[PDB]
């Protein structure tokens, strides 16, 4: 559906500040000025790294129209595109930033209810991508954005597919088959999900810290995996370990991860042990209503509360 992707002209928007970057390009906070209006509307803009040609631009545009249909409350939707000598992708601006920076800044202030609800939401967004037959290829805590502390969304999915580069590097998030054979499936996205859950449970620790990328395949072949985070109980750790099994079909499915983490979120102190957890509950209905009115009016399934 062509109505889901807006083609933007360089004159109606401006990049104003750098927000960060990745393997695909630099991210900016921008301002959109609708034609004839005096308002400046904040947007997020990703400017892709490699310069592009008119032939490549037509193929990218065709793929972008399909990519703009990827609609779920836990996945950031591509809203607009500007195709000139560079490819610029426009999306809604998330003022809280990525979940990786969030868990680091609010470490020893985040409770089990939040940690477990973020795992559920990420699995929901990943299950929706699997329902759309779209392999993410770059799932990590840096690619989970915070709309509000209660609502996270996945970004940067299928960027190789958008560019027509699926058959052409975040080694520490990759399944062993992706490292060895560049094979990417919904099951290698499950391995990346286990690493992302590990990043959240360690409040943003670096996976395999100190170990060079070239040594990772050999470490995985010897059966070594990321260590049990100090807050995880054995049941949570066993789910992460199942995500990192050599046999891809032995890993859990995203629909099963939604069910297990939803069950755990219903008795959160039994699955995660955090000091001072009794005073780090989910917001009351009053606070939740206020956050939504000011920055999150979109439709979304209820957050899992404790029994
Ligand atoms: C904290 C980690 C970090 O620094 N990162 C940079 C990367 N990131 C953040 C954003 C962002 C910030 C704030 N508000 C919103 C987003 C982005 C980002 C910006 C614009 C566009 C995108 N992605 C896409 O447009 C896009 C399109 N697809 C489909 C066509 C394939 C997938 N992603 C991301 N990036 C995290």
């Amino acid at each position: 559906n062509q109505a889901l992707l807006r083609i933007l002209k360089e004159t109606e928007f401006k990049k104003i500040k750098v927000l960060g970057s990745g393997a695909f390009g630099t991210v900016y906070k921008g301002l959109w000025i609708p034609e004839g209006e005096k308002v400046k509307i904040p947007v997020a803009i990703k400017e892709l790294r490699e310069a592009t040609s008119p032939k490549a631009n037509k193929e990218i545009l065709d793929e972008a129209y399909v990519m703009a249909s990827v609609d779920n409350p836990h996945v950031c939707r591509l809203l607009g595109i500007c195709l000139t000598s560079t490819v610029q992708l426009i999306t809604q601006l998330m003022p809280f930033g990525c979940l990786l920076d969030y868990v680091r800044e609010h470490k020893d202030n985040i409770g089990s209810q939040y940690l477990l609800n973020w795992c559920v939401q990420i699995a929901k967004g990943m299950n929706y991508l699997e329902d759309r037959r779209l392999v993410h290829r770059d799932l990590a805590a840096r690619n989970v954005l915070v709309k509000t502390p209660q609502h996270v969304k996945i970004t940067d999915f299928g960027l190789a597919k958008l560019l027509g580069a699926e058959e052409k590097v975040p080694i520490k998030w990759m399944a062993l088959e992706s490292i060895l054979h560049r094979i990417y499936t919904h099951q290698s996205d499950v391995w990346s999900y286990g690493v992302t859950v590990w990043e959240l449970m360690t409040f943003g620790s670096k996976p395999y810290d100190g170990i060079p990328a070239s040594e990772i395949s050999s470490i995985l072949e010897k059966g070594e995996r990321l260590p049990q985070p100090p807050i995880c109980t054995i049941d949570v750790y066993m789910i992460m370990r199942k995500c990192w099994m050599i046999d891809a079909d032995s890993r859990p499915k995203f629909r099963e991860l939604i069910i297990e983490f939803s069950k755990m979120a219903r008795d959160p102190q039994r699955y995660l042990v955090i000091q001072g957890d009794e005073r780090m509950h989910l917001p009351s209905p009053t606070d939740s209503n206020f956050y939504r009115a000011l920055m999150d009016e979109e439709d979304m399934d209820d957050v899992v509360d404790a029994d």
